[PDB]
Parts: structure tokens; C-alpha cells; sequence
């Protein structure tokens, strides 16, 4: 059991062929082969919270539901022979078929890496190809925009990968922002991707003047945030004198965090208005193994995987791949 064995997909080929093309112009000789497969693809509704469900969708303003399709893919390196999981994402793709806000965009739930890539000059580098890849994927497919939320882990918390390395390090905020925008200034100079924003400046661009405009994702901050205003607001009395509030909390909250959410324009202008479907090329994939994070570092944590290390990262790739054979 390998990497390479397991299934193929249009979106892992594309971007495994991404990542290897970049390394052979590299000529760097500390590299190996870099393999990339989806292993979980499967249909996924998310719900809208009881807040807005009371205000939008029982006026018949706003869909009830938003259906999304979940992607789990990791990548992999050999190292000394043998194959090493050194990157981790979960993405939420909303088609062509979605009712608004939430048509034609992808939200990245999750990345995660275990910092062992070789060589350490081109680590960066090739998680930049992957993402960047990622999105001129979607570009093609018809996807229109990509939303990242810039949130790096608590200490000693796992988003993908059980028990990481004390050496390696979290970004700081300011640092993972950085990040993000060097990677998308490069997608910017290989048009792929048009512009970018903050959320605040997407939404005052938009001229957004209701909540219901702004994109809704599973597990995503801003659904949260709108379920807190609406209760604030719902508490407030006010004798006699002598909804646009909403909308005004919105905005105070989308300046104060605009840093951390990236609204990534794909498509542009007149061409993104005479789209045709999203038909996705790839099957689903059921794989209660890699059915969101938590079932991954579940099994980790029971058959004691680590990815702390070089050797037990190896050693938790190769138990990796033997379940995913299995089941
Ligand atoms: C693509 C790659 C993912 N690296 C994950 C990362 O860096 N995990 C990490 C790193 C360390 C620990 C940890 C937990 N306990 N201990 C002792 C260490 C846990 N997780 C991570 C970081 C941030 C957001 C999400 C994911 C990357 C690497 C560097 C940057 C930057 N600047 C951005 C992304
Ligand atoms: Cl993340």
C-alpha cells in the first residue's frame, strides 16, 4: 500500500502535475515525487441558524438551506523510499445550482501541514503551488470567488494532523495574513486570480445593505456572529419618543476582524454573468475516515500516531494509507 495506489481524480492529477512541474524546474536534488489524492468527496447541506431562519428565511427572503459538496485531499513526498503526509485540506464548494448569496463560491474549512517537506527552501513554495493550483481548478470548473478565514490553531491544538512536532511553530496572526497575501500575489501575477479583499471592503464594494447577502458556509465565523447581533438586538425595549440595525452591526464587525477573511475574485466582470453549469468531472468519494477532521485524528489518537517527528509521521503515512485501502 502507497500513495500512488490510491484512486486518481481529475483535481489530484491537476495538482499533483502543478507541484512536480514546479520541483523538476527546481532541479533541487533533496526533492522527491509529490503525490496529491482527494480521498472524501460527498454532498452536505448547511443549515440556516434559528436567528436568521425567523428573519429571513420564514419571510421567504432567504434559502433555508445551502447545499455544498465537502473535499478532503492530502498530499504526500517521498522521502528515503518512503512516502511522508506533509499537507492537509478541507474545502466546501457551492455550484452552480445554489440559491444566492452562496453560488459558485469555495470555502477552505481546514488546511493543515507537519513541516518535513525537503527541501526547507521550497516548503512554502509548494504549499503556495498547491492552493494556488487549487483555485485555477476551481477558475476553470466556473467557480466565481474563493473565501479564506486566516485562523491559525490554538497552542497545542491539531486542525488535521495528531500530535505535531515541538519545533514547529504556529503563525502569529499577522504573519499567517502575510502568508495568505503572498500566495495570492503570486495566483494575481499567473492570472488566476483577478483581486482580492477584505471581507469589509468586498462587502462596502457590493453595496451589501442586508445580512442575507453575505455568504453563509458550515463552521464558518460570520453565521456565529449573526446569531449573537440578532439576540443583542432582540433584547433592547424603548419607551415612546417625542433589520437596517443589523446590517449596521454587520459592517462595525466586519471592520474590526476585515484582516482575517479574504474574499479571492476568480472571475470578473460580464464573463462571470454567462457562465455555464458546474458539472464537477469527479465521482463522490464516502470515506467516514476523512468525513470532516475529527474522525482522522480519532484513529491517530487511539492507534497512538504521531506526525511529531520525521520517523513517526513516516510511520503514521503508512498506517494512514493501510486504513484508507481497508474501508
Ligand atoms: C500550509 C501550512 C499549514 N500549516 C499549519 C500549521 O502550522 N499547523 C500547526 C503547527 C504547529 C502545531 C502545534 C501543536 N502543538 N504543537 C506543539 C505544535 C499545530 N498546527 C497551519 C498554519 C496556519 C493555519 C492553519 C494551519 C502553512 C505553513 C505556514 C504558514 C504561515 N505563515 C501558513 C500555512
Ligand atoms: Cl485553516
Amino acid at each position: 500500500f502507497s500513495a500512488k495506489r490510491l484512486p486518481s481524480t481529475r483535481l489530484g492529477t491537476f495538482l499533483e502535475n502543478r507541484v512536480n512541474d514546479f520541483l523538476r524546474r527546481q532541479n533541487h536534488p533533496e526533492s522527491g515525487e509529490v503525490t496529491v489524492r482527494v480521498v472524501h468527496a460527498s454532498d452536505k447541506t448547511v443549515e440556516v441558524k434559528p436567528g436568521m431562519k425567523a428573519r429571513f428565511v420564514d419571510s421567504g427572503e432567504m434559502a433555508e438551506s445551502f447545499p455544498y459538496r465537502t473535499k478532503a485531499l492530502f498530499a504526500f513526498e517521498e522521502i528515503d523510499g518512503v512516502d511522508l503526509c506533509f499537507f492537509g485540506m478541507h474545502v466546501q464548494e457551492y455550484g452552480s445550482d445554489c440559491p444566492p448569496p452562496n453560488q459558485r463560491r469555495v470555502y477552505i474549512s481546514y488546511l493543515d501541514s507537519v513541516h518535513f517537506f525537503r527541501p526547507k527552501c521550497l516548503r512554502t513554495a509548494v504549499y503556495h503551488e498547491i492552493l494556488i493550483g487549487y483555485l485555477e481548478y476551481v477558475k476553470k470548473l466556473g467557480y466565481t470567488t474563493g473565501h479564506i478565514w486566516a485562523c491559525p490553531p490554538s497552542e497545542g491544538d491539531d486542525y488535521i494532523f495528531h500530535c505535531h512536532p515541538p519545533d514547529q511553530k504556529i503563525p502569529k496572526p499577522k504573519r499567517l495574513q502575510e502568508w495568505y497575501k503572498k500566495m495570492l500575489d503570486k495566483a494575481v501575477s499567473e492570472r488566476i486570480v483577478h483581486d482580492y479583499k477584505d471581507i469589509f471592503k468586498q462587502a462596502t464594494e457590493d453595496r451589501l445593505t442586508s445580512a442575507k447577502e453575505l455568504p453563509y458556509f458550515e463552521g464558518d465565523f460570520w453565521p456565529n456572529v449573526l446569531e449573537e447581533s440578532i439576540k443583542e438586538l432582540e433584547q433592547k425595549t424603548s419607551k415612546n419618543k417625542s433589520s437596517n440595525d443589523l446590517s449596521q452591526k454587520l459592517y462595525a464587525t466586519m471592520e474590526k476582524h476585515k484582516e482575517v477573511f479574504f474574499v479571492i475574485r476568480l472571475i470578473a466582470g460580464p464573463a462571470a454573468n454567462s457562465l455555464p453549469p458546474i458539472v464537477d468531472p469527479d465521482p463522490l468519494i464516502p470515506c467516514d475516515l476523512m468525513d470532516g477532521r475529527d474522525a482522522f485524528l480519532t484513529l491517530a489518537r487511539d492507534k497512538h500516531l504521531e506526525f511529531s517527528s520525521l520517523r513517526r509521521a513516516q510511520w503514521s503515512t503508512g498506517c494512514m494509507l493501510v486504513e484508507l485501502h481497508t474501508q
